RNA sequence: GGAGGGCCCGGAACCC
RNA sequence: GGAGGGCCCGAAAGGAACCCA
């Protein structure tokens, strides 16, 4: 089974984006190019593992890779429309409130949504899997949960996404009371 | 041999009494050298007969699809018993046992709310009115919408998803015409659930 | 008219 | 204090987590 890499690792530079190719024998090839740099690891048993790492660019512009062929989905790339919706009225009555970040007509799915505050990485929010719309795009929601107190004593949050169709493959959108 | 899978009943079977909740034992990957297979059923160990098979399946991949139903009570679903499927056939070394039931815990009612379309989608013709539905336990949910009571088609709804607090949450979107939104329509995000009063609730959401 | 381009029949869908 | 009750402690019993006025 050939697996592709992580959409952030393929997206931000800080990581690095990999293949894997799960008396073993591996031989891979980037569009046809024969390469060595590949690694394995450790084993399993019975009947595996192996990574090669593949460069963002690379990736980014469809290349093949096989050891079993893989490369980027295909299709027109649609950029993401983002859009922050703050809690319901109804949800200020409890001690935590849910920020909302909506994501949608992107294309393909791979996506990396967060969240931050003063340019700080904010921890308790959870993102949604992508989830196919009826117009051939994806969506997907990312929650933020934060004390009543912070939302109602005007910190401002950021939703941000990281898309390869968007302009510099990133964008974010704030929410305030 | 042959592969075999145990599927649990939908949500909203189990949940209202006009509808009959019920497990699917699929038997795929059959072979023609004996495409006989067998079913056994039992329900936390004791074994029912109840169970309706249906006649073998050709499959494009010239191999055979078995099914066997078997209906279950709402109240033994609810209350966690397990169901086992137990399968047979020569061509296969020993019996395939596959067993489900709903998930154990503390069942947490779920939370609905329901929220308009940004400021910046108002710049669009279309529009997505949004239902966040949280805190619930166990994951099993329906959820549909309506507008001034009558059915709406055009939502997607996510997959439930394990918030940091053990519960689930998902988030059900509704697309409409900006000008539908605006006239005053009032929308409603329905949600099923075990642990909801009389199974349901529901939350409107209209423009202010 | 171009030049690009998986989830309704190479195309629709999807930067000038 | 009363009653229930998978995704950190505990090897596991079980508990933290999670309706009762
Ligand atoms: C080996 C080979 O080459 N032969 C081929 C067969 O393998 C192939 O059959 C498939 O075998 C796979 C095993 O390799 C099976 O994989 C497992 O898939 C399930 C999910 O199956 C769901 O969803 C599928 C699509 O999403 C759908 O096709 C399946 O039929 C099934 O749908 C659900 O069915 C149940 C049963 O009816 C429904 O139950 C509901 O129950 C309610 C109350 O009980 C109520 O009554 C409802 O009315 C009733 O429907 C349920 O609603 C359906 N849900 C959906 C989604 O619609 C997945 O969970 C498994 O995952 C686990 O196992 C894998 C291992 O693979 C692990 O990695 C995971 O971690 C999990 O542990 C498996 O992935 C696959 O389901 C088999 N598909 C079928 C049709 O049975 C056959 C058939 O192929 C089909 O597709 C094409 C090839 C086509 O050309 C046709 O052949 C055919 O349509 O073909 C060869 O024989
Ligand atoms: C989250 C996760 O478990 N996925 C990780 C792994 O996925 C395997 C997955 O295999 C998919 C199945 O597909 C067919 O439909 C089946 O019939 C099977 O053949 C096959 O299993 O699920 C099975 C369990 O059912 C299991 O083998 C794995 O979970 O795939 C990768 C490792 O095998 C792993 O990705 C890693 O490597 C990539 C590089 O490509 C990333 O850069 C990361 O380093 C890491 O995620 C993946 O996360
Ligand atoms: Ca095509
Ligand atoms: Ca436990």
């Amino acid at each position: 089974f050939l697996f592709p890499p992580k959409p952030k690792d393929t997206l931000m530079i800080s990581r690095t984006p990999e293949v894997t190719c799960v008396e073993v024998k591996f031989n891979w090839y980037v569009d046809g190019v024969e390469v060595h740099n590949a690694k394995t690891k450790p084993r399993e048993e019975q009947y595996v593992v192996s990574v090669l790492t593949v460069l963002h660019q690379d990736w980014l512009n469809g290349k093949e890779y096989k050891c079993k062929t893989i490369s980027k989905a295909k299709g027109q790339p649609r950029e993401p429309q983002v859009y922050t919706l703050p809690p319901s009225r109804d949800e200020l009555t409890k001690n935590q409130v849910s920020l909302t970040c909506l994501v949608k007509g992107f294309y393909p799915s791979d996506i990396a949504v967060e969240w931050e505050s003063n340019g700080q990485p904010e921890n308790n929010y959870k993102t949604t899997p992508p989830v196919l719309d009826s117009d051939g795009s994806f969506f997907l929601y990312s929650k933020l949960t934060v004390d009543k107190s912070r939302w109602q004593q005007g910190n401002v949050f950021s939703c941000s996404v990281m898309h390869e169709a968007l302009h510099n493959h990133y964008t974010q959108k704030s929410l305030s009371l």
